[PDB]
């Protein structure tokens, strides 16, 4: 029984540390009111299209039924009075947020035959490795921490979500990926988001090299014309 | 061990090969998305700087 | 014949290095052109900001 | 051994001297070619510029 | 007569250079002891 948090354009990806800084101080009242509890906690939900804080505090249907319950860790408040750390541990989908009853329907079905099911993992890690190599966003050291050969990936779905965390794909696409129930479908969609970033990235690099070669050609040729002007002095 | 190594190279190459063709089919089905989606990505790219 | 072939190699090394030295020197003459213009440009921004 | 090594330095210097003198001569014999051949080369360089 | 190494999920194919980084520090004592 707590009010839905005003996320205010702060996407909290599953199993990915994140910070939240709402400009409103009303949430600070609730965060101080839960310090007295022996086990404070906070929930995280995702906003639908056209964010509006007044609708969030007036109606409760704007926020998606999906939530991401998590434990609180530690306050900071270096500058602002509300720099709270969120993370993604327990995903959930309330049947009706207006009504609160909840259940941990963190489905994780897997086929009994687990030999070729990891073959896709090689293509997922190779793709993720090419996104961070050709388009570095976060440190590669975390990849050195979590290697596929160490067998420490007790939760492959969490690896695929952390690898999808690197994607730049829009939050609506992530909400649709959360809507998927079948394992191959959510895996293929997270892959399609990886490719969706990859096309635009490789294009930006091709566009850059083109424009740079154009500037080079334009100046290099000017250098040739200059070599003509200097080697030809006092001959006209 | 040359026989079993040959059988392992066959089975492993068949796994990477079938993954490459099945992935080529899933990639072609993502290529089934019309080239208008690619052009519309470029249309949205035109609207970036100032305006 | 070995001395003459080495002397031809030397002759091309000489004519080549002469063309390259004149070209790098002219290029540095461009850099001396522009760089001082960047200094004068800095004078301009300083005078335009407080002059 | 000091004298044999000194004699080797003398003979090696005599070989290097005869090679450098014969080569100063071959360089002179190619230098007999007129400076007009060099100015013709720079002339051709003028004609082959800017692509 | 050496303690068993902690392979800790690190294949070392024959005639193949490989690096090992077990998280336990007890193996480091054996590495200094063999010097």
């Amino acid at each position: 029984h707590l009010p839905l948090i005003a996320i205010t354009r702060n996407p909290v990806f599953p199993r990915f540390i994140k910070i939240i800084e709402v400009k409103n101080k009303k949430l600070v009242e609730l965060l101080r009111r839960k310090v007295r509890l022996a086990q404070p906690y906070v929930g995280v939900f995702l906003k639908r299209d056209d964010s509006n804080e007044s609708d969030v505090v007036e109606s409760l249907d704007e926020i998606y039924h999906t939530g991401t319950f998590a434990q609180i860790h530690e306050m900071q408040d270096l500058g602002d009075k509300l720099r709270m750390i969120v993370m993604g541990h327990r995903r959930v989908h309330i049947s009706r947020q207006l009504e609160m009853v909840e259940v941990e329907n963190v489905v994780h079905e897997d086929f009994q035959v687990t030999e070729e099911v990891k073959a896709l993992t090689a293509e997922i890690v190779k793709t993720i490795r090419d996104i961070i190599a050709l388009n570095p966003l976060y440190r590669e050291s975390v990849l050195q921490m979590m290697q596929a050969g160490q067998r420490v990936v007790d939760n492959p779905i969490y690896l695929s979500d952390m690898g999808a965390a690197l994607t730049g794909a829009e939050s609506h696409e992530l909400q649709d990926v959360l809507e998927e129930t079948n394992i191959p479908k959510r895996l293929y969609k997270a892959l399609s988001l990886l490719k969706k970033e990859f096309e635009l990235s490789k294009l930006q690099q091709r566009l850059g090299r083109e424009v740079e070669e154009k500037i080079k050609q334009t100046h290099r040729k000017y250098l040739l014309q200059e070599q003509l002007k200097i080697i030809k002095k006092e001959l006209g």
